């Protein structure tokens, strides 16, 4: 067991051997906990996983091809675990590893390729803002990641507009990350703009997990006070009639996050 | 005065003042000793430090003269931070070097990329001038010989000048010396690109690319297994008289020498 892992992530090191290895560790990456300390402190073996990253920068001219993108979205998936792991996520943060993923992230075409590698890239910052701690939000506030988000949650498709507004709303729910969003009224209309047309969007092709991301997004930025005032008179109106009273019957975590919304723009 | 250098470095954080910003800070970096921990200590300012690097990889190749000569303005004030000894340890652990090696890998031969690879590799030669173990085991295990010998194949003669001196530094280490006789691959490559240095210096001359070239083989014969086979593929330009007349004035001649010395006995 944990020879034929250590041999996989020897073969990492070389191109002749590489593919193979990436296809065999991320299929086995939930059965082993510790594969993220070891690929961390293994010789050349974080440099050979970005490796796989910046060659796929010519393919950005977009022409990323399944293949191309299933195997590099095998290392991101090792990436993902380093990021996680408790023992190695600190030094990942700290080494700016998901600054190589934002060329993926800006990229917009719609092929299937893409939207992958989107997606999975979107995963890796999941990762890390699902471990709670204050460095990570640091790290988002400073890499201007914040606009790719929005884009993202704009124009995305339905699972990247879901991961891009979790990411947003981690981001919000932090104190620092709220006061930076709110401290000029362009970074906060810039976000408001963003969800008012999600709220039109949601409101002609419902989507459960997107509209609850949402709702908390605006129940979190009503908590201060520059921005609870705009929205007292920007909030979309279909927060604020029935339009989506039938489709939250089941949410009702979500049909209790609007309520306090309304009536905090109030107070 | 140092007011206006604060503010500079605050308006690296927006895109909307970064580019001016860049171009004064790179300017002051010899008259600002406290530089390097000035920025690295200011909130988010090694990031956006790194957000210009990144965001040229797409074009790593229409580069063009403007988009090289910002970038290469972030890096001045990257190789201030790996210069500085109150930040080059944390400039390892932010792994900073990774961002650089993707410009290392380019090949056109416009300006705007000689220059872009010229001050990337600065920044790596400021690191190495200290001979901290830290910085080489880093450097190894980042895969920097490959990019050092891909230079040292194919670029100018500054770059190759820069390249070896890195390469040198890593060899005089005994943890890179025996990394690099470590397997027969890695030696071999080595010794490859070396004897192709030796022979374009026969026939064009360059006393300081001559003179690390030298040291790398010097260094390399202290490994009892780098002797028996550089007793064999050694260059015959180093044995003879081909590098007298630009050796004529003395470090340079005792290596070569001592290099001699040491492949006989």
């Amino acid at each position: 067991d944990r020879e034929k892992i250590y041999q996989w992530i020897n073969e990492l090191s070389s191109p002749e051997t590489r593919e193979n290895a990436l296809l065999e560790l991320s299929k086995k990456r939930e059965s082993v906990p510790d594969l993220a300390p070891m690929l961390w402190h293994s010789f050349g073996t974080i440099a050979a996983l970005l490796q796989e990253i910046v060659n796929i920068y010519p393919s950005i001219p977009p022409t990323l091809t399944a293949h191309q993108s299933n195997r590099v979205c095998n290392a991101l998936a090792l990436l993902q675990c380093v990021a996680s792991h408790p023992e190695t996520r600190s030094a990942f943060l700290a080494a700016h590893i998901p600054l190589f993923l934002y060329p993926f992230l800006h990229t917009v075409s719609k092929t299937r390729p893409f939207e992958y590698l989107r997606l999975t890239s979107l995963g890796v910052i999941g990762a890390l803002v699902k471990t709670d701690e204050q460095e990570v939000i640091n790290f988002l506030l400073t890499t201007e990641i914040i606009p790719l988000c929005l884009r993202i949650m704009e124009s995305g498709s339905e699972l990247s507009k879901t991961v891009a507004t979790f990411i947003l709303q981690k981001i919000l729910l932090d104190d620092t990350g709220l006061a930076y969003i709110c401290q000029t009224y362009e970074r906060f209309s810039h976000v408001a703009m963003i969800l008012g047309k999600m709220v039109l969007q949601l409101s002609k092709e419902p989507s459960a997990r997107l509209l609850k991301h949402v709702v908390r997004c605006y129940l979190r930025l009503s908590d201060n006070p520059r921005a609870r005032e705009a929205l007292r008179q920007c909030l979309p109106d279909q927060l604020k009639d029935t339009t989506f009273a039938q489709v939250l019957k089941d949410d009702t975590t979500t049909k209790r996050w609007l309520a306090q919304l309304v009536k905090n723009l109030q107070e």
